[PDB]
């Protein structure tokens, strides 16, 4: 019933992307990071996280990690599906990513799910145990949407990360570039 409406939401994001993210240029590419990063910042603001890490990985994957409570995994009654799937199958980032995955550390458990263009590739799966909580999202921007470039700009990321850390004092926000294995760069910001 409500799975029909999830599907149509994805078709709608993918047909008119600029209506959701501003554009499909370099600016909109970087806007995907901001959308993920802002959820981590809200978690810190609610009192539950103090560390966010943004990694530019090989092939221009992005990984965003925080140490908050973990996206919830409980079964929504009205979908029959785990909360984390419901939130992610209505995410613009996910819809505009050729691939994306999520790891959630919560309830001493590591849960995992993957998607392509917003569509789950399998049911949320328990994959491990943990004594931490938090959320990891890694995603690969869709080249079919972002036709100008899918290459991130370290200084573009760094300037905005430094400004977010300055504006949201008490959060440690760390940027790392790992695209070049032989020269890894990292800048780490933590005001008060
Ligand atoms: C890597 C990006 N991080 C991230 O999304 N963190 C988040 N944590 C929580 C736990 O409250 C989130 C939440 C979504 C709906 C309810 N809770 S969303």
């Amino acid at each position: 019933a409500g799975q029909i409406q999830v599907l149509e939401g994805l078709e709608a994001v993918r047909k008119r992307p600029g209506m959701y993210i501003g554009s499909t240029s370099e600016r909109g590419l970087h806007h995907l990071v901001w959308e993920i990063v802002d959820n981590s910042i809200d978690e810190a603001l609610a009192g539950y996280a103090n560390q966010i890490e943004v990694v530019i990985e090989k092939d221009n994957w992005i990984k965003v990690t925080d140490n908050g409570r973990g996206i919830p995994v409980d079964i929504q009654e009205k979908m029959g599906r785990p909360a984390v799937e419901v939130i992610l199958t209505s995410s613009v980032v996910n819809a505009l990513s050729q691939d994306l995955e999520v790891y959630v550390h919560r309830n001493e458990t590591i849960y995992h799910q993957a998607y392509k263009k917003g569509v789950p590739q399998f049911d949320l799966k328990e994959v491990g145990t943990t004594d931490k909580t938090g959320t990891v999202i890694r995603f690969k921007a869709d080249g079919e949407i972002f036709t100008e470039t899918t290459v991130y700009n370290y200084e573009t990321l760094q300037q905005r990360i430094r400004e977010l850390a300055f504006l949201n004092k008490g959060i440690q926000i760390t940027l790392r570039d790992e695209r070049d294995e032989e020269n890894v760069r990292e800048d780490s910001y933590h005001y008060e």
